């Protein structure tokens, strides 16, 4: 059974994993034994390692209060003797505390450097310590040159030392980390990878391992049902036939699930896959089905947000416009019923920025114009669609109708998250205009050098986003990680090319193990 088989996808609404009452009971028992692990007196570094594997296994949504207490208690120890001079301990402490909003200066790594700012080369025996530093180096901000050097230093030693690793489980971790750092992987996808990797690690706790498979399957059964209900809506509305040469519906659900996987985020996840799925069809409409003048009518019809003066639109654009208009209005009604507030005005502004961004790209393409990279980038962060999808997610979790006002003008959080997703997509694509061509045209650089440069811009916009995640004045979790998870989805879908638009790519392996196949227990 393939993931592009919609008959099979529609069958998940009734043929999903069945969670037995014995599994409900065993998960409750294991949850309590793990809670005891968090409360029991542990050496500080052993407590950090319990949080790390609980987060990596995807179980962190069951112990958010425990992880916060543990992390906050380590943030005020006062005694630094258990980590100072220790690479692994210093690296994990810096990463775990910065990942929850607790700032830790880059200066804590000055002690592993020489007087010229070179990390001492005696640290290559401790590969686990280099791995932890590598992972912590990606939490850096703009101007933290010690973290940059650590990243460069660890990538080199880890690459060179990889064939000399005797512990098989550490080699696996090092290969996985060099491919993508843990800060750039989507937590739900890494959870399934780590469940299979943890079972073979040194002092793997069998209780945490059984709770991870149990909870994973339990949460995976909730996705399968929504996936089957999504496939039935897609095929029933005939959106199936508006999509141009594509059978990539599950990819859209994988992205939505990457942003919000916990079962309690049903509204944000279903709301984001419905708007995103429909957005791939308006994308197809500005890119393949309409002419410059036809899309201008579409664009102005979106600014008026009306289905009145739409007779002047071609057949395929008439259906696409109505599909986008209806589904968004239907989501507005669903949100008025579930949260008691009107999102329609917030959705209209997001759909007009989206279509205006598609209109600039279409006009540029029509007149053979290639703008400066900065002008293309400001439009490109909108045209990628994350401002509309991330706003859709904020609509599902806002505190009241007046809180929807924080999304206009676009906040730095969504701005930088969307810019990264635009450039990451550009880098995973090979006559449509991208950032690569815009930089080539502005500097006379070659396609290979232009691509290496944009890879560097991505690296610097991650540093801005990292520091921008500390300004918790307007947004807070879980919306901050909804934003980070959207960029992590981009890294996963474009790691080796187009893994989102190609119906059969390397992306089906992880989509099948995360959304379709349950883990075996016994």
């Amino acid at each position: 059974p393939s993931i592009w088989n919609y008959d099979f996808l529609q069958s998940l609404a009734t043929h999903h994993n069945i969670v037995e009452e014995r599994h409900l009971k065993l998960a409750e028992k294991l949850k309590g034994q793990v809670k005891f692990m968090f409360g029991a007196p542990m050496e500080p570094l052993a407590k950090l390692e319990l949080v790390d594997v609980v987060q990596r296994l995807g179980l962190n949504h069951l112990f958010e209060t425990e992880i916060k207490e543990a992390l906050f208690s380590i943030y005020k120890d006062g005694s630094n003797g258990w980590w100072f001079g220790h690479l692994h301990a210093t690296s994990l402490r810096f990463r775990l505390l910065r990942q929850c909003g607790l700032f830790i200066p880059q200066d804590v790594f000055k002690t592993f450097q020489n007087k010229t700012g070179e990390f001492d080369m005696k640290l290559c025996d401790n590969v686990k310590g280099l791995l932890s530093l590598y992972e912590a180096s990606y939490l850096g901000w703009k101007g933290e040159n010690i973290l940059d050097e650590a990243k460069a230093f660890t990538t080199k030693c880890l690459k060179s030392a990889w064939e000399n690793i005797s512990e098989k489980w550490l080699a696996k971790r090092v290969k996985h980390a060099l491919a993508l750092p843990l800060h750039w992987r989507v937590p739900r996808i890494e959870a399934r990878w780590f469940i299979e990797a943890y079972e073979q690690e040194a002092n793997m706790n069998p209780t945490l391992l059984k709770l991870a498979k149990l909870d994973f399957n339990m949460v995976q059964s909730i996705h399968q049902k929504e996936i089957g209900e999504l496939a039935r809506w897609w095929v029933t509305t005939g959106l199936d036939k508006l999509a141009f040469a594509r059978n990539n519906l599950l990819q859209s659900y994988m992205w939505s699930c990457a942003i919000a996987s916990d079962p309690k985020f049903k509204l944000a996840r279903e709301t984001i896959v419905e708007i995103g799925s429909v957005l791939t069809v308006v994308d197809d409409g500005y890119d393949v089905y309409g002419s410059i003048d036809e899309l201008d009518l579409y664009t102005s019809s979106v600014e008026r947000w009306s289905c009145v003066e739409i007779d002047k639109l071609p057949n395929t654009l008439k259906l696409i416009f109505m599909s986008m208009f209806n589904k968004t209005n239907e989501v507005g009604l669903r949100v008025q019923h579930e949260r008691g507030y009107n999102s329609i005005p917030t959705f209209i502004k997001a759909w007009v920025e989206q279509c205006k961004s598609y209109q600039k790209e279409a006009r540029w393409f029509h007149g053979g114009h290639t703008p400066p990279l900065e002008e293309y980038s400001l439009n490109g962060l909108v045209s990628i669609g994350f401002p509309l999808l991330l706003i859709t997610g904020y609509v599902a979790i806002a505190e009241n109708e007046a809180a929807l006002d924080k999304v206009h003008p676009l906040p730095d959080l969504l701005h930088y998250s969307s810019l990264l997703s635009r450039l990451i997509n550009d880098i995973g694509t090979s006559d449509n205009l991208k950032s690569i061509h815009c930089y080539m045209n502005e500097t006379g650089a070659s396609e290979e050098v232009a691509r290496e440069h944009i890879k560097g811009v991505i690296e610097e916009n991650w540093k801005i986003l990292n520091q921008c995640c500390f300004d918790q004045s307007q947004f807070q979790e879980p919306f901050i990680t909804f934003n980070l998870n959207s960029v992590r989805g981009s890294h996963f879908f474009y790691e080796f090319g187009d893994g989102f638009g190609v119906t059969d790519s390397w992306t089906k392996v992880d989509m099948k193990s995360v959304l379709i196949d349950p883990i075996p227990l016994g």
